[PDB]
C-alpha cells in the first residue's frame, strides 16, 4: 500500500519477508541474557510503542551494534530479532550504496532512509558495518565523502524527530576499525559473547535437541573438549560426527549386511572421535600459521 | 505414469536415460575424495531418503556447484553421479530458458521445476550455469529479469518444502562471473581439483588400463612430464600416443613386410614423443599468445 | 575503392549507408545538453581534424561509452551520431566475433580494425557491449580468450598511433556487468539520462509536432503524468492515444454515418484515458511482479 | 490495365481473386481481439490512405508476421485478411523464386516487386516464410545469395519511398528458424495463440453455428475435453462426431427401417464419444512415439 | 546375398559400386594433412577392425563432419574416401526420406539403417546435410519431427552396439545452419580448407600433370595471381586457358596454313591471360553485386 | 626467458610494457625536487646498483610510500618511475588477492613475490594500498588473515636476503586508514604535496607548453585565481578553457563565415571565464554539501 519511487522500489526489493525467515526464540541458546536484554530494550518499544512514550527515555535507542567474534551467532540472532519483533527488516548489504558511475547514489541513500520512515515500525541492518563506507577508486572518493555525509545527516535527522520509530542496527568482526563517527553514534552495544562451559553445553543441546541421540551421552565432558571451539564450529563438529556415523553405516552396509535400514545412534565415542578429527583440522590451520 | 502439460512433455524430452548413459564410478580417478565427499552427501540421501530425516539437518543440500579449470572432469563427474545416483535427471542447457518470442517462457520456467517435484527424487542440473541468466537484446531483457524472479521465487519453494526431495546442480569454468544471488544460493560447493602428481598417475593407470601397454613402462616420469596439462589434455596425450604408433606401424607395413597384423605395444618411448609433440602444440599456442 | 580481403569483405557488408539512414539532430529531444557535449568532442574532430591536431590533447577520444536505462534513446542517438557525423560507420553486433567452429575468428577480429584504420575517419559500434566477449561453450572458451586479447592488443594499437583517426562506441543497459578492462578504457562516457518534467514535455513536443492536434492541450500534466514513464514508453503512450482515437472514428462511422471522412483531433482527453490505460498496462506487469 | 512483361504477366498469374475467395471476418472466431489488432493496423491504411498520412508514423506498417503453432488458423486469417482487405493479394510460395536453371530468377525477383509497386494498394504473402531463402544445391547456392541480397534491397527500397502503399506478410510454425536479417525486419508480429477455454467455447459455437444441433447441448464440458487440442482438431473432433452419427444412422436404415430419411441431432453424448476417439487418435500418435 | 526388403531393395538401389568410381588418393592434392588424418583415423578401423578391438577407444568415429566453404573439394574426398576405403558406401540424398504422402517414410528410414546394419563395415553420407531435416509443408511437419526422432533414436542405437561397424558422414557449405542435435553428434570433424600458396600450386600441379605443358612455365606467380579463388576455380581457370589455345588455333588453322594438326603448348602467358579473364568474370559477378 | 608456473604466468600478464608506457621526466613539473629525490633515492641504485653495494646502506629502501591529496599527481609519478627506471613494474591491483573463493590465493600471494625475486632489478607496486587488506565477508576473513601474514612475511624474507634487488612502493589518498604494520614498514616517504604559487605556474607552463598561446597571456594571475584548485583541476580547467574557445569558434564559424579555418588563440580573458566558470561548478558542489 505504499507509494514508491523507482529508488523506494528498489530498496522495497531487498525487504525481507516475515514468512519466509525461520529462526525464532525457540532456536537459540547460550546468550540468553543478552537475548532478554536485546528483547526488552528493542523488541518491547517496537511492538507496543505508545506504552513507553511517557518518559523522555527508554525510547528505543537510535543505534544498536552487535559486536562478537566470528561463528558466534552475530547473523542468527540479526534474523531472530528480524522476525520475531513482528517489523519490517531491510538488509543494507554493502553494493546498495557503493554505486560507482550513477548520480542515483544520492537519492538512493536518501530512499533507503525514506523508505524506512514511510514503514513505521522497521528496522536497518548493516552487516560488516566496519566496510559500510570505505571502498574507494577514482570514480568513488569523493561519491564516498557525499555518501557518508548523507548518512549521518538522516542519522541525525531520524534523532531529530521524536516520533520516529525506525531502529539502525549492524553487526561487524573486527569492530576497532569502526570510523570515530559510527563510535560517538550508536549508544546501546550488545556483546555476542563465546560461549562459556555451561552456555557451551546449552549450544549442545540445542543442536542435538532433534538429533538421534542414546540417552547416556554425557556432554559436560565434550563441553571442555569443545571450549577452543566457536559456536559455528561446534555445529560444524556435531556435523563430523554425525557424517562420520554415516560412513561407518554406508561401509558395513555394503559387506552383504541385512537391509534393515537403522543406523548406530549418536554416541560419546563417536563426538570423541569427531572432536579429535575437529582439532586435527584446526591444527592443520595451525601448522599452515606455524 | 506422469500427467503432463505440454510444457512439461517439453521438459520431458530433456530427461536423460539411465539405460543410455555410460560412465560410472568404475570409470572416473584422480578425485576419489570429492568423489567421496559427492557420494555420501549427495546420493545417501537421494537413495534412502527416510534413513536421514530424523534429523533437521543432513538433509540433502538445496543446492551443489562444481567448480574447477576445464578439462578437469566436471561434465564427466555430473554424468557419473547422474547415472550413479539412480534418480532423474534433468540437463538444463540455457536454450530451454532464453525463448525470445513466446509467453511460453514463464509457464515453461515453472514447469522445469513442476516436472522435477513430480519427479522425486531427480536432480536438476546447468552446465555453463554463469551463462543461464545472462543473454540479452531487445526483446529479451524485461523477459530476463521476470526469469530470473522466477527461477529464484521456486527455488525458494523448494527450500520451503520440508519434504522436497528434488537438488538443483550446475557447472562452470569461470565462476566468479556467477550473479551475487547464486553465491547467496548453493551452499555446498565442491572443488574439481586438477590432479596433482599421485592423482596424475592414477589418471593415467585409469586410461591405459585397457590400453595395450608393456609392462615395462614406467608413468611417474610421464606424471612429471605430463603436470602442465589438464585431464583432458591427459587423455589427448594418450591420443596422440597410440595414433603416433599406429601411424608408424601402417608406414613399416606397406613397405612388402608380411601380413602378420600385429603392432608394437606402448612403450615409454612413444609416450615420450607424445608428450613432446604435446608440448609443441601447448607451444604453438604460446607463440600465438606471445 | 577500398581493397579487401575475404574478411574485410565481410565486414564492409555490416557497414551502414549515409544514404537511408533517418533521424537527425532535427529529430531528437530532451538530452540537447548531452547532445551539445557528445557533437562537440566527437564530431568536431572527425570532421576537419586538422584542426585540432596543434594540440597532444583534444584528438578524438579513443572511446566514447553510452550508459543509460532502456529506452532513454541509446540506439537513437547511436544513429543520429553516425548520420550526422558524415563519417563511416560500422555496426558490430556480437555475432560477427563469435565465430563457433572457423578458426577464421582471428582474422576476423582483425579485419575489423583493419577496415576501420583503412576507412579513414569512421567510428565503430558495439550495442549490448556487455554481452560482446562473454558468450561460453566447449568449443568457445579458449577462443573467447584469444578474442578479449586480440580486442584489447588492436585498441592500444589504436591508441599507440598518433595519427590514428578511428573511434570506437559502445551501449549498454546495464553497464556495471562490463570488465574491468572496458571500465579502464572507454575514457569519456556520456549519460543518457531519463528526461525530467522540462525534458518530457520537449519530448512530447517533438513527438507531437507532426500529428494532428488542436492547439489548446495543455503538455505541462501530461508531463507529470508520464513522469513514470521512459522515452520509448511516452513514444508508446502517443501511441495509445492515437490508436484509441481511430477506434472510436471507425465505431461512429460504421453506424450510417455521412463518409466525411475526417477524425477527432488529438485533445487532453484522448491523452489523459491513453495515459491512464498504459498505467493500467504498467499495473498488469506489476501485479505479474507482486 | 496494368502493363506486363513476361516476368510480371507471370506474377499475376499468381494474383489471387477476391471474387472467389470465401472466408470473411463473419467465419472467424477465437481470435478477436487479434483480429481487432489486425484490422485497425493493416486495413484501415489500405482502404483509406490519404487518412492516416498526417502523421510519420501510423503509416502501415513495413511488415507484418503472424506466428503461432500450427493449425491455430494462420492461413484462414490470412485469407480473411486478403479477402477483407479488398486489395491485391499475391500468394507467393517457395517455388516462385527458386528457379533452378534461369538467369530469368533475377529479374524474377524484381518483377515481384514491380506488380506489387504497380498494383497500389496490394499486400505481399509468403506461407513457411522460414523455407522461404533456404533452398539449396550446386546450382542454387550463389543463386540463393543474390536472391537473399535482391529481396532485402527490394524491401528496403520499400521502405525508401515515402509513398509506398504496398505492405509484405509471412506466416510459420516453426519461427525460430527465421533468419537474423528477417527478425530485424517485420517490425509488427501477431501472435496467432491457441484457443483457451472461452475461445474454445466460441470455435465451438462457430463450427456447430450451422449443423444440426439438440439445443441442450452442453459445451464447456466439450471446452475442458477439447483443451488439448488445436483449432484444426477442433473441426476434424467435430467431424468424426457427426461422420459417427452418419454411420449409425445408414446402419440403422438397412435392417428394414422405414424410408423417413430423418437422421439423430448432434446431441452431447456423441461430442464425448467422438472426442474420446480423438484422444485414442492422439494416444495412438503418442505410442508411436513412446 | 543380402535379404531385403522392398525398402531395402529401395536403398540398395542407391548403394554406390566400387568398380564404377575413378577418383583415388592418387586424383587429390592441397589436403594431404587432412588426408592423413582421415585416412588413418576411418579407414583403418575399417578396413581391419579387429585390429583395434583392444581398446574402449580408438573405435571409428560415430561420427564425421567435413565443413568447409564451396569448391574446396568436399564431395570429391567424400568419394575418394568411398573407394579406398574399399567399403560399401551410401549416398543418401534428401529426396529418399522427405516422402510426403506414403506412410512409407517411417520404414524407409528404419531400413536405410537396416541395410547399413546388415552391411559390415559401410559408411553412410548425407550431402548438404543442414537440408537434411528441413523441409516442411502442410503434410510434413509432423512426418519431419518423426523423421528426426527416429533418426537420432537409430543414431543412439549405433551408438549403443559395441560391435557396431557403420559410420555416418555428412558436408555442408553452411554449417552454423546446422541443427544442435547435430552438433551434438558428429564428434570428429575435419576442416577442409582453401588452399594456401603452397597448397594452390600443389593443386596446380596436380591438374597440369597430364596436360601439354611447356617445362618453364612458373606456376608461384599463377599461384598468387589465383589466391583469390577456389580449387573449383582453379580446374575451372586452367579450363579458361586450354581452350583459348584452342580458340586460336583454330582460327589460325582456317587461314589456309598447313594440316599438321599440332597446338601450342600451355604457356606462362596462356594462364596470364586466363587469370585476367577469370578475375574479370569475377569482377563481373562483384558489378553485379555492387 | 623466466620459467613461469601458471601463478607466475598470471602476474606475467600484469606486468607493464616499458615500450608502450608515454609519460617521462620531460613530462612532469611542480614537484622537481621530490622528483630529485625519488630519482636519486630510487632509481640510481636500481640502475647501476653495484655502485652502491660498498657501504650497510643507501641500499635502495625496502619500501617506498606516496602520499599526497587526489589529484596531486600521484599515479603519474608511479608512472614516470616506472618508466624512466627501465627496471620491471608490476601493478599489483588488489582484485589480484582478494581470490574469494580458490585456495590459489596463497600460491598466488607468493607467486607475486616470486616473479619479483625472479625479475631483478623490478618494482612493486599498489594502488590504494589502504584497501589492499580490508576486503571482507563470510569466505574472505580468514584468508584475508592468512593473505595478511603471508605478505608480512613475503616483505621480511625481502629484508633478509642482502642480495636481494627488489622495490615495493604504494600510493594512497587518505593514509591514515593505513595498518600499523605498514606503518612500521615502508621507510622512505615522499610526500606528493599540492602546488604553491610557482609551482602552480610551473604546472599551467607545461600544460600550455604545447597549446596553442598568445604569448601575451599573464599566468600569475591565472596562478592565484587557480589557488583552490588540484593539479588535475588545473588540467581540467585548461581544458574548460580550450572546449569554450572551440564552442565559440563553431557558433561563429556556422553563420556564413568564410571558410578559413583558424580558431582565435588561447587569451587571457579566456582562461579567467574558464577559472571562473570552474569556481561555478566547485560551489555547485559546495552548494551540494550545504
Ligand atoms: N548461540 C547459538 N545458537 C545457535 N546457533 C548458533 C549460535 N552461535 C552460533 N550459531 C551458528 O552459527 C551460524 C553462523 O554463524 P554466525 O555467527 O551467525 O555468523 P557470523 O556472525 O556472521 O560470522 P561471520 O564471520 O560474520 S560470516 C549458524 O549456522 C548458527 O546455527
Ligand atoms: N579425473 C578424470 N577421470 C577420467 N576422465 C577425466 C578426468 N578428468 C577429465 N577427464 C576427461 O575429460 C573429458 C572432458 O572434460 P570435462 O572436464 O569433463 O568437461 P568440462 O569440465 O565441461 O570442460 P569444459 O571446458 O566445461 S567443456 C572426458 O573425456 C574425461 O574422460
Ligand atoms: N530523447 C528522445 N528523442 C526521441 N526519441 C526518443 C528519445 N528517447 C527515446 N526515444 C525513442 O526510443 C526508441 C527506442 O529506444 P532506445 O532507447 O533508442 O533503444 P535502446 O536504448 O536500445 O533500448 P534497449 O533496451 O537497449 S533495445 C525510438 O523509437 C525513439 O524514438
Ligand atoms: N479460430 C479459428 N476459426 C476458424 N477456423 C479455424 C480457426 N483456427 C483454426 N481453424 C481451422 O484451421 C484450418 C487450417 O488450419 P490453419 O491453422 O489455418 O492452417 P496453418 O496455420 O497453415 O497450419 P499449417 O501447419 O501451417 S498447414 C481451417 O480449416 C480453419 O477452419
Ligand atoms: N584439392 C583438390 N584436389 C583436386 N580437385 C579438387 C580439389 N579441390 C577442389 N577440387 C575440384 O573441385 C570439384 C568440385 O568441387 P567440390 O568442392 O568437390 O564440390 P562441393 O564441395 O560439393 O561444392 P558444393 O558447393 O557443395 S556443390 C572437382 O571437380 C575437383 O576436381
Ligand atoms: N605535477 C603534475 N604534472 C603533470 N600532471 C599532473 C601533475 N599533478 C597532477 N597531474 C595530472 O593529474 C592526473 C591524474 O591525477 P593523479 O594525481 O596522477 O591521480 P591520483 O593521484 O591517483 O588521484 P586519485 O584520487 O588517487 S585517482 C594526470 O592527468 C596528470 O596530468
Amino acid at each position: 500500500n505504499v507509494k514508491l519511487s523507482e529508488y523506494e522500489m528498489s530498496i522495497a526489493a531487498h525487504l525481507v519477508d516475515p514468512l519466509n525467515m525461520h529462526v525464532t526464540w525457540s532456536d537459540i541458546a547460550g546468550l540468553d541474557d543478552v537475548i532478554t536484554d536485546l528483547k526488552d530494550t528493542v523488541i518491547l518499544p517496537i511492538k507496543k510503542k505508545h506504552l513507553f512514550e511517557n518518559s523522555r527515555l527508554l525510547q528505543p535507542p537510535k543505534g544498536v551494534l552487535l559486536y562478537g567474534p566470528p561463528g558466534c551467532g552475530k547473523t542468527l540472532i540479526a534474523k531472530a530479532t528480524a522476525k520475531e519483533a513482528g517489523c519490517r527488516f531491510i538488509n543494507l548489504q554493502p553494493s546498495t550504496l557503493t554505486d560507482k558511475w550513477y548520480g542515483e547514489s544520492q537519492k538512493l541513500a536518501a530512499a533507503v532512509f525514506s523508505l524506512a520512515i514511510k514503514l513505521q515500525p522497521s528496522i536497518i541492518f548493516i552487516d560488516e558495518i566496519d566496510s559500510f563506507l570505505r571502498n574507494r577508486s577514482s570514480s568513488d572518493h569523493e561519491a564516498t565523502a557525499m555518501m557518508k555525509a548523507q548518512f549521518m545527516s538522516l542519522w541525525d535527522g531520524l534523532d531529530t524527530d521524536h516520533s520516529c520509530q525506525v531502529i539502525v542496527m549492524g553487526a561487524t568482526n573486527r569492530p576497532q576499525d569502526l570510523d570515530s563517527a559510527i563510535m560517538r553514534r550508536m549508544p546501546t552495544r550488545f556483546h555476542i559473547n563465546q560461549p562459556a562451559l555451561k552456555q557451551r553445553e546449552a549450544i549442545l543441546k540445542l543442536i542435538l535437541k532433534n538429533e538421534n541421540v542414546d540417552r547416556h551421552v554425557d556432554l559436560l565432558e565434550v563441553a571442555q573438549e569443545t571450549d577452543g571451539f566457536s559456536g559455528s564450529d561446534l555445529k560444524e563438529m556435531c556435523r563430523d560426527a554425525a557424517l562420520l556415523c554415516v560412513r561407518e553405516y554406508v561401509n558395513s552396509t555394503s559387506e552383504e549386511s541385512h537391509d534393515e535400514d537403522e543406523i548406530r545412534p549418536v554416541q560419546q565415542q563417536d563426538l570423541h572421535r569427531a572432536i579429535e578429527k575437529m582439532k586435527k583440522s584446526k591444527d592443520a590451520a595451525f601448522q599452515n600459521v606455524l
